[PDB]
């Protein structure tokens, strides 16, 4: 059978041989709220497309998976919190393009505190080409981001924003990005070069069922500096508001981000 | 000491909580002939070069890096061969911008075969920012290049080759180019892009010393489909001859290449 969740017997790694270390892997990080996993079927299904992008399999059904959440909440006594699910290519033989036969699995969990204080960004001068399939895949290569988020920490800052090659704003190092202006919301499009987030889809989707207007657009480094409001989506923390992005601050309240912290909430999904 | 071995006790690996899974690790690839470690200071000076810039510790001397690879080559009766040495950021709490307090080292032994075929090449679609540090940095973020070889391979070609956002070459997925053009050597320069390559930086010393013209300055594509012959370099299998790039076919013979072959050879 060819994925392996490798079990606790105490905490399991990869062993040196995997192509993980090639960077051949995916990952998915989920909120567990209330001792139940959040979006479980979204995380899943999002886990498996990027596995087949790849080759890698993903022989696990959407009920074992959910199971294997279950069984690693239960076991360390999860309420509020985290769970990170790696997916490595697996023991293969040396080659870079060779491929592992059987991918493994691990899953751990982990407590974090939601940060409420707004957020200070600063724009990265490299450029991402939006044809890189890297920028649309949950992957283990974050050696980039890494960088990028100390450059912004050594300036006083909290986080790095990417742009494209044709100067359209993608994300940060872990959120994407939305802004509001006259009571519009708008976000970079998929074809932009950008993670397809589930918090970006589950907004989205909220705003469609309230037809609350929301523009999936291109978005130039003038746009984001004339928003009324600039916010990031993630699993993990939700809606975090921006304060900053390089020497630009805006107003980080708006009525529209606080109905949508409040749908984000509600949803038991 | 900020920077750790892990040795066998059999083989080793890095655990859960180590940064590596996040993309912060490094690695050196340092071909063995009858036991000897080929450039081995060469390899320690490029990994603490890197593990500066991105702020992982390395505190090891050239002498003990050194003792640990002949070590490991007599522990594995390794002859003729490879190791590579894995560098990570090490254990840490959560978060994207933590840091490893005790970096992890990791040696491993292979054999490999020598492959003399002169490969077909692919362009990648995809560009790449020059300025963007990840790839002067022999890290373990190779997914990019995991992709290209298997488009490459798809199409029944050898390899990839990429290129950088002001459309200049810049070196393929385990390789660095060079072209010759009317006997004289080109190849791109590291400002475009480029891991700087221990063996690119071998040949290079070698033409100046022969006399034999080089120049390190940014190529189009257009150049490349116009050179005389094209070839790559890596450190296993050393000067690799270039028979076409996408549908553009090349002589894959040139006196300059025969030279700097014996050349490289007499250093392995």
């Amino acid at each position: 059978m060819p994925t392996r969740v490798i079990e606790d017997k105490m905490t399991p790694s990869f062993g040196i041989d995997d192509r993980i270390f090639l960077g051949e892997g995916l990952f998915e990080t989920i909120r567990v709220n209330s001792s139940k996993p959040s979006f479980a079927y979204m995380h899943w299904e999002r886990l498996g497309n990027s596995a087949r992008q790849l080759g890698i399999p993903f022989e696990i059904s959407f009920d074992d998976w959910f199971e294997h959440l279950i069984q690693k909440i239960q076991k360390d006594n999860l309420y509020h919190g985290g769970i990170k699910a790696i997916l490595s290519g697996g023991p293969a033989s040396r080659g870079l393009a060779e491929r592992g036969q059987v991918s493994q699995l691990i899953f751990q969990t982990f407590n974090y505190s939601i940060q409420k204080h707004p957020v200070r960004l600063i724009s990265i001068n490299w450029l991402r080409d939006k044809a890189n399939p890297l920028y649309q895949l949950k992957s283990v290569n974050y050696l980039e981001a890494i960088i990028a988020q100390r450059q912004a920490i050594a300036v006083g800052a909290d986080d790095a924003l990417f742009f494209n090659t044709e100067n359209h704003v993608t994300e940060t190092t872990c959120a994407n990005l939305f802004l509001i202006e006259n009571n519009i919301l708008y976000t970079p499009r998929v074809e932009d070069g950008i993670l397809p987030g589930i918090t970006r889809a589950r907004l989205i989707s909220h705003c469609q069922q309230h037809k609350m207007s929301v523009q999936e657009i291109s978005l130039t480094k003038k746009r984001i500096e004339d928003a009324d409001a600039v916010f990031l989506t993630n699993s993990l923390q939700g809606i975090r508001r921006v304060l900053s992005l390089d020497n630009i601050i805006f107003e980080v309240n708006h009525p529209i981000i606080d109905k949508l912290i409040f749908l984000l909430n509600q949803d038991e999904s």
